[PDB]
């Protein structure tokens, strides 16, 4: 098996040469499936200088030119669909059905960005609000913030890249992207696509897998006006603390709960959505449903149906069409999950199903009554593990949903008008999912959270706002001859 | 001795040798006021003055428009009780309801004062394709120009405020035709406006008009907008004859309410149903005329509702504890009484009331009135509620829609899906959730579908109809 | 020359059968190039009944389904581009270069509508503005108005159809379209495209060229919730007067002026834009530059350059690639223009160039100092005629621009900040064109006018507003357990 | 005898045995006031009270938030002269400028009152693709929670109002650290707020703090937002140490102005340049520090500008005709004097002023100061204007941008393209057209690029940073 050689992108151009090689493994077989050049400190410096130099031409592009770039990306993603999905499954270990879903969502993200690029509206504001302000009016317009530092994760290596790259192009910001070293190929495929687009100025982008020795440049470099990070909370908060003067956007982890107070529209559909929330992407999602709170009257029926449905989930080769659950990103990630499951049961948790490790594979797991002191309850598991709880009081269930240091998304199943809006009002999250699990994300919704889950929002039009600066033209007696 | 009033022609109080209009006390029937009636020449002069004042109205600073509206707010607060007393006298509405109307008028003028300094425009990119390279636009809103206002007798202060406050907030001159039965509230606004120096001369006229000249408010080409609140047949005929001008119509209704639950409880549900069915004595375009109660709740609701209507105090509207005052006229009361008798003759079961005493109609509840009866198909505009039972929610929504009107509807439910199904399928401008359809917030978009009219009132929505869009398309502006 | 037989569209289906034929002539050769079935009174009744019956399924479509219809129209227009352009030139007489420009603009119109179909936003409003309103909030949402009556013109038979049809589909309104009898083929091509789109419910559309005896149904029929008309002012105002209860939108004629107070960026570019304004579409445009006001210091230079440039304009066969000016819609239209030119010169106007008729062809004409009483000055000429005037005072030039019973668009060439904004403030029009002639229209801009030019605005998002009804959900203590 | 003040802890006036801080009259240097200094325990208690008050703050009706802000407006109008006198005393700003600051503060609180009832959300379709069928969303904004506020000494009332008014308009509890040199303006707001019943207990604290405890306002994890106005090096260091919370920074500037024309005339242009160059004695973040005049206008502008500078009355700020008061301290004045001497030593030509008399600095104009001089390189925060000539407009814009600050810029032009070229290319938050960069409307988005900070103030923009977005994603809601 000869590993495929890829190029990295430095100031819009494919580079390889005698640079050191980064190995990319097939997450199922563990074989090196690809070799990618590793960027040097000088390459990163050159990338940042090129982004600064390309900022005026990026800012001078017509709205239709920014749109044409994004539409060309959409067309190339559709054309290379299966190839991109196969590469995604290979480097991330996610089942091929989920990989195809990610490519579809990436197409939607670039498509929303294409439409938004031609809709950056400004305001005409009256400023004569009092007599002392007579004859004043303003024009409020938004401008590109400038060069953007992007650091993306390994769990959605295409879609979570798209949620940074598509808004940057829609606005007219040059960028330097550091893809995750474990999954950089999805990002490099975008680089190949972007390289062939003539409308995009030279130096508008760089996509560089970087060593640990130079990774800090993406945090501290004063030439970037914005740092946008998606990944681990402790890493993210530390980057925000050391970023310097630049603006910071963070999309971090979660410990998403779901309340089941009714079956909506029925039990079968409720179970299917709970299975999706608890085990989609093998729990390797920042909005994975980690905690399930079921009302007393429904508890035995839900537990029975839920556990029976998790026992039917196909775990195996992610390249197979009928695989529901693929392996974890690494054997070390799987060992960590296994340790937390063992600890949860040692502390009093009742194992309902799964909990066993087979290399990088973790069986879909359900644990009942895990105490607050256990790591599986307190921290983001990021694995196919669901913590099942019973409740008698709705207000108390909402309070328990909030009993976490995370605040990304929450789910609620209810037929009750007041319970639905009480949950919207009191759940300490960025998004409340009504009659679906918290694992739901529309690529146009404001996505992000409170507490340790991060700062600001992604979702194309919201991510674009963070890449834009407000400027007002205050006009004194303009139109007076 | 009846009080003598002035009318307002080109911002100035006028009287002279004009024909006198009697304004009667709607309880005692005594002539309480004498009002000059405008001539054809006064209307012509009013329209010419509005056309002449349009440039100065359009040139006012946003803070000047605000100062006018804030001065109206301050004068309404200062003359509160006097205005409320005059309101009860000319409209017949109980003094508690009249005070409520003055409060809502203060809120309407206050919302307009805040909106006057918030007329935003857009900066739009216009380079949407290669052929449109180097193009950008500034979209700004401008006063439409002189506006013709025709107001009703049921809320002679607040339904005037909903036309006048947006016109001032935008910078439109106007000519107002108040209802001849209730012109005093409109005339008190004129008195206030007359004393405001910031408002250009000729910005307003308030003229009670004969029927031989009333058509000028419809057909005159100098008016850029006609805004009418009143009777549907009158309104639709005015729209047909308006000519080139834009037309805004706030017409009647036949508002239904679904009771599928008690929210939060039975007591509160009954109180809101009483308010909807009998507030302003049913003389409201959003009066709850039809009540649909689910079969499992029917007997309990009917019993509680009928017991509560039997406790309603009917009498002298000047008395603090009076709930139900008289109808606008004895003829209005006779008409309601005829429709009640016809409803019972066609199979309707009278649960309470139905009797007339001069201009007074007892609060009435009739069960199972057929679709052929006038009380069911047409707006009653009286203290009459039609009660019905249903077994299927979808069918109750379909029956709510079984009308040629479409103003507002009400729904009491604890069900998330029923609440949003009703929002989606009710053919109205406003769906009231866990209150009767008689609810209106002075900032909400208010108006309807079908025979209930066209467009919306509520200060910022009424302002939109008094504004014209203008775009400045800029080719390579900023290229040296 | 065998005329091509077309079908008409009745409740989404192509029909012909036992119907009478409408002749469609080549506006250059006068040959009958096409035969179109004429709809009977029963066909119109069936079309309206089908639109009423399709209204619930139109209103129940997902936003993405409305988008998919519009995107499929975009794809079919691109695929049949040259064929549509050739048909346009044939039935309208407009030069092939202008016909291609009209197909591109129609593609942009349907594309803007596709993007707008997924962006119909509502508001969440606080309603607790005072103590009496405690515990109130509202959700304001927009709903399809219902069946739409559409009456389109002959001067842009594809684009001015698109500006009614694309927003109706973007919103989810069924419609019955009456295309102009002289130019129905462009509308019938949209009908062919629409017929093949499975996402569009059966009966969502009808496209019927209608005889005079049944044309009134489009005005008075109570089953229509909105009438949208583009065409002749006297016809339009009379339809508004007799429409009954339905809402009315009107796009009528104009008598567009242009002020030349400077050369922006230079004389060459100014002359080229003034030529486009005065003679593009052969002046058969509602925003044709009919009146030209040039400052006295620039007058002789502008007149010389402008007259020299009109003398170079190629008039002839609209199928020729280098033809600038094609024939008028009819010989009667040309005779009418010729009469107004002769009347203008009889009343004191000085003919600078053109003014001669050759069948349906009118030479590009320029007349100096035409008095206010002449029809060429008072009314919309809708021909290749420009009325030239000199001015000394800018404020007076603006006042003279406004000295008309129309109010569609105006143009101003200026380097002066205050003159630019004074003109924006005081010109009594829907659109002020800055440093271009009034003949400029972007398919996304709010387009329409004041005075006799009509009521309301077209431009996709503005036309959509008129096809939408506001509904508020007033919520009392929702979220109180 | 110095006046004794109270500080505010969890909405309540406190004094006790706290260490006393002296507040001096900036003209006489006499101790005018004695202010308690908060302890570490007071700050802890203030933050705990703000966390405890956050649910009641978030549960207030929009009209209750409005009523608080309207009560502040009414109290500011009532105590106008007293507040203006206290402002001149503690800040040293001339009484005319102090009165203008109270006016601007009234406008800020008034804008906030109107904005408090206008926090709109969105109803969004979420069915953007087939996989998203049956999805819809409600996007609503929620208070971010407890706010840490750190205010400056240059506008101790208005720059406090720009943090406090949006916090109340939104429903955020807050802990304010006023500048220790000018706390009295902040303590008057506290006195006003203490008497407002609608405001929940613990909603606010106003605490003058020692350097030993000042870091709590930066690092404490109970605060959800840090909003700072002051010195750039201090601000950037606070952003670095803030932790997880959101950070808003309003820092200094080095504002330039281009004079390419006289708009509408020379007299008006000179008056605005004088206002820009010397209003608040240059002790403003938008003070016009650099003046670029086109070569054809240069001699005429220099002559008129220098002559007008020479007429400026410098003296006792309590006098009605004083234009220029003293600097905040003698040390501040000595620093400005050193930079003026350094500018002249490096080649700058002194056209007027440059002398120090205690805390007073004469209004100064220096021509051709090189880029290496501190007076050109850094924010002077004094009555000093750096005068330059240019021949090329594009080059003048480039030179305006030749700074590490980016708050505001000014441009005088009659040219449409120059106006919009400057709007496009000036690296600032606000471009002032036909006025100096010292212009600020209390409703405009105010803030900057580069070292001038992050985010925007101006009531509705400051409210945005105090709000968190929450979406309710609804799956098949309304399906029965």
């Amino acid at each position: 098996v000869t590993p495929k050689k890829y190029n990295i992108f430095l100031a819009s151009k494919p580079v390889d040469g005698d640079r050191k090689w980064l190995d990319v493994t097939n997450k199922y077989t563990n074989d090196v499936a690809a070799k990618v050049p590793q960027a040097t400190h000088k390459d990163i410096d050159d990338a940042i200088d090129a982004a600064v130099a390309a900022a005026p031409a990026m800012a001078a592009m017509g709205a239709y030119e920014r749109k044409a770039v994004l539409e060309k990306v959409v067309a190339e993603l559709k054309n290379r669909f299966e190839e991109i999905a196969q590469t995604l499954t290979m480097e991330s270990g996610k089942p091929i059905k989920d990989a195809r879903g990610e490519v579809t969502r990436t197409i939607d993200t670039f498509q929303v960005a294409a439409e938004e690029s031609v809709r950056i509206y400004g305001e005409h504001i009256p400023l004569d609000i009092s007599a002392r302000n007579k004859g004043l009016q303003g024009i409020v317009k938004k401008f590109p913030i400038g060069p953007v530092s992007m650091v993306s994760p390994w769990n959605f290596p295409l879609n979570l890249v798209a949620h940074k790259v598509a808004p940057a192009i829609a606005v007219g910001c040059p960028f330097v992207l550091k893809p995750a070293s474990r999954t950089p190929l999805s990002a490099l495929i975008l680089g190949e696509i972007l390289h062939k687009i003539e409308e995009l100025p030279l130096g508008a982008f760089s996509i560089l897998p970087v060593s640990r020795e130079d990774a800090d440049m993406f945090t501290v470099d004063e030439r970037f006006k914005l740092l946008t990070f998606t990944g681990s909370g402790p890493i993210g908060w530390d980057m925000k603390a050391r970023a310097g003067k630049k603006k910071v956007v963070m999309e971090l982890g979660g410990n998403a709960p779901c309340i089941v107070d009714d079956y909506v529209p029925d039990l079968d559909y409720t179970i299917q959505r709970l299975i999706n929330g608890g085990f989609y992407q093998g729990g390797q999602s920042c909005i994975h449903m980690q905690r399930l709170y079921v009302h007393e009257r429904l508890y035995d029926e839900v537990k029975e149906g839920f556990v029976a449905a998790v026992k039917k989930l196909k775990m195996g080769n992610p390249f197979e069409e009928d695989t529901y659950l693929g392996p974890m990103i690494s054997e070390s990630a799987a060992k960590g999950i296994e340790d937390w499951v063992k600890e949860a049961v040692a502390k009093g948790g009742k194992l309902l199903t799964g909990g066993n490790r087979k290399g990088a594979f973790i069986e879909p797991t359900v644990i009942e009554d895990v105490p607050i002191e256990a790591n599986a309850r307190k921290e983001e598991i990021f694995g196919p593990v669901v913590l099942l709880y019973k409740y008698s009081d709705f207000k108390e269930a909402v309070k328990e949903c909030n009993n976490t240091h995370y605040g990304l998304q929450s789910g609620i199943f209810t037929k009750d008008l007041n319970k639905a809006f009480y949950a919207f009002e009191h759940m300490e999250v960025g998004g409340v999912i009504l009659n679906d699990s918290p694992a739901l994300r529309v690529d146009s919704q404001p996505y992000g959270g409170l507490k340790d889950s991060g700062i600001q929002r992604e979702g194309v039009k919201y991510a674009m706002d963070d890449m834009l600066e407000t400027k007002v033209l205050v006009m004194r007696n303009v139109g007076t001859l």
